[PDB]
């Protein structure tokens, strides 16, 4: 027998917020926060693999982080380069397909080539899939299902009153996976931020004041439990 | 002087859920509730006046609303007849815009008509925008807009690389006022239910479990002073 999805969740999506306030809290510089962010990734995968959940999406970097100090971004940059160099191997021997959904092109050479070769290592995978939202925003990711379309129709493949729902969310990121059920936002501040907007229609959205390096397993169970009583 | 936004909050978009239990829990029938839900929203339409909100927006029929029970749907569809007639004249008296979002369409002519008479009326007043979400759905919203670009495509108006995020924002609803500030969803559930998701990118939402009939401007005021206190 399998686990079965802990408490009926399919798809848990997470915004991984509290990093910056959990190192300075501490007396440490930002990047010392980011870096537990990563353990506290590799917690969630885990915890995701472990209970039956289908596909865990995560948002590790916002279209909107780019004006951020141009070091913070490079160090965020190289850690998830890191990531992917310390946990690939790992995420492979699991049955994980890693995915990374948003706009790879503004990514440096050596990140890109990390992604492709991770994604094809894991891309015939069939358990937990794991997207990693970087570079990515909710509005962005509409609009390139739209563009697809747009295209269609000056293709004369499409016409204009033929585009409806169902065929712009056969266009938007993950639909071939099983719709998200929870929104998980630690951190503490009661906003979306530019996450999933098309995808989140109808998904429990679970707010907690945990900052994202101390988000652990009973945490996340914790969210597990509000949603299952989501009555 | 004026009141300037309570709390700098320019646009509050509401989910008004709960009706049903409200008047459950009293031994009444569903329309009970809804009947009470409409003095509830004259009450909040009332409070966003008296406090400098530069537009209130409301969720009072989701298009997937239509598969409830004929009978409900019918009574809805009075109800919204029989405020539009009781409201209108104050509405316009008190320099409010009155703007209904979603496919109209599917409405009977006596309330198609209504509306067009209520919109005409009050168009030209400058003070606070009430936009009512009847037969409304946010990735419907996002769909007319694609539609309105797409046309545009097929007239070799526009190239499909054009297409952005500000171009699209610029055809999906309410466009042409402030951003949602802050929603509030009341009746317990934690969810956005396919309100507005184009538009609530980074606004703050708030959720009460307290049921629309029973929201008041006590109840109004707090999650004002939450927003304030946004930090
Ligand atoms: C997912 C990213 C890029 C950052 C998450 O934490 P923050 O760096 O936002 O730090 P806080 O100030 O919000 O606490
Ligand atoms: C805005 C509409 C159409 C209904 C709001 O309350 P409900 O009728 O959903 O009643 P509840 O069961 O949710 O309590
Ligand atoms: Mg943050
Ligand atoms: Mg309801």
């Amino acid at each position: 027998s399998e686990k079965l999805p802990a408490h009926g969740c399919r798809h848990v999506a997470i915004i991984m917020d509290g990093n910056g306030r959990w190192a300075k809290k501490q007396g440490k510089i930002r990047a010392f926060g980011h870096k537990a962010g990563a353990k506290s990734v590799r917690r969630a995968v885990s915890f995701a693999a472990n209970n039956g959940i289908e596909a865990l999406t995560l948002y590790a970097f916002s279209s909107e982080n780019w004006n951020r100090p141009a070091q913070e971004v490079s160090a965020l940059m190289e850690l998830f380069v890191w990531a992917l160099d310390s946990e690939v191997k790992s995420l492979h021997r699991h049955n994980v397909r890693l995915r990374i959904i948003g706009d790879t092109s503004r990514f440096n050479s050596r990140l890109q080539e990390r992604i492709r070769k991770s994604e094809a290592l894991t891309a015939g995978n069939t358990g937990l899939t794991l997207n990693i939202a970087a570079n990515y925003g909710g509005r962005w990711d509409i609009v390139q299902g739209v563009r697809q379309l747009a295209e269609k129709v000056q293709q004369g493949n499409l016409q204009p009153d033929q585009i409806d729902e169902e065929m712009l969310n056969q266009h938007v990121c993950m639909h071939e996976l099983a719709p998200v059920d929870l929104v998980i936002r630690t951190g503490g501040e009661h906003r979306i931020s530019n996450f999933l907007l098309w995808q989140i229609a109808y998904a429990e959205l679970y707010f907690t004041d945990v900052l994202w390096p101390d988000f652990d397993e009973q945490d996340f169970e914790g969210a597990l439990n509000a949603f299952a009583n989501r009555e």
